[PDB]
């Protein structure tokens, strides 16, 4: 009966789509694009600069202002942070929390400061250094997202008891 | 004769595939995914921790235990390694070999510690530092895969003759 | 009238293409490939080594030879550069320009030293360090492409007036 193998037609599953008999690959421009062939991102990179007030959440109840540059290039966002002021610590380890609500400025493309579900699944490396009693301490530390808006880094304070650390730098990156 | 331009039908070459008249893009979830549009990886990142006994293969016949964190995020795996113990070196340059067979633990997703054929094609940068006679030496070094399971890094030892280096750190990453 | 929903046929928009009833995804091998599913790059990585004469363009009218290793892996190119000689600086900030025309050698795949339009859109982080009067200065600096062949980095010189800096290292990367 009268049909050909073509009669029933083809359906196209995302990221493939058809419109008006024209079949396309839908491309997130932060990840990929076409220049005849499928290649890497076309979206413009940006370098965001803002202040992030980080909060001590264990081994500190203090806060510390961080000057942040976030270099967003494709779906990678790299953070370079430097403190102003001292952070008061109370123990040999401190947890420092970075919640998007504590950024001033607040970039328009806030999506670039939010990790992917995949990336959120694990602890991630963070380079930390700071000065305490005129010595530099520097550590390969780790951060972890507790939710899509909030990560916390854990690092040693270079001593015990109450002390004030300064010149805290934080370097890390996330996949968004 | 009786056919239309549709009669002979369309064939779909990988990573495109058809099943039941539904055309799909097959996506490696470590590389890409769809959220309407084609975007970056959906697979969960992981932070693997294990001990890697590295072997001196020139300028040393010794071995050294490395504490390794491997942060696997998409098809990128970044290594952060720190030694325990001393490595005995005999020359001004040492070659230190990292073979998957010498990892204890042995993560289930061992595929994350294997570089792609493309990445294997070239030497890759490795940051190395260690202490020798109370001085720190630190170098931009290079590694190269001799096979898919084995890479070797080459770095200066900071002197000559027989000596023992300690606090060896290795930072590098691979594309898998 | 006589047509079916198949009569008019399907058109395929780049990076999808049809030839001889076979529908393909065209893949830039520096970005992606297929191993049944769509995955990451298949092109061979390379480690290019060349000399780059950088030019002082503000706070210096001098030039400085840089020994460059460019690790090209997919569409990421990472630069590791170390100077030979001194650079004469005249101010507390220097601008150092890296134009492809000043590379000797001149790799065949010069496309790997050219950033994407997207990446070019923003300033990018550059790690800089150098020695001046027997002290090391080290900074998170920034570079910016003024055109597809030319970027300039800006960094502090660690003092004022006329001076000569040495052991300048530059580490950064670009998306191509
Ligand atoms: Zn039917
Ligand atoms: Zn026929
Ligand atoms: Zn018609």
């Amino acid at each position: 009966s009268l049909e050909s193998t073509a009669s029933h037609g083809l359906s196209f599953s995302p990221p493939l789509s058809v419109a008006d008999g024209v079949v396309s690959l839908d491309m997130d421009p932060y990840f990929c694009s076409q220049r005849v062939s499928l290649t890497s991102y076309s979206a413009e990179a940006q370098l965001m600069q803002f202040r992030w007030m980080a909060r001590g959440t264990n081994g500190s109840s203090d806060t510390i202002d961080m000057t942040v540059n976030a270099h967003c290039h494709g779906r990678r966002t790299d953070y370079m942070m430097s403190s102003t002021g001292n952070l008061t610590v109370t123990s040999n380890v401190v947890l420092l929390t970075f919640d998007l609500s504590d950024i001033t400025h607040i970039p328009s493309d806030l999506a670039r400061l939010v990790p992917s579900a995949g990336f959120q699944a694990a602890s991630f490396p963070v380079d930390v250094s700071f000065t305490r009693d005129s010595a530099t301490h520097a550590y390969q530390a780790y951060g972890v997202y507790s939710s899509s808006r909030v990560f916390t880094i854990t690092f040693p304070t270079g001593g015990d008891g109450t002390a004030n650390i300064r010149s805290l730098t934080v370097r890390t990156g996330i996949d968004t």
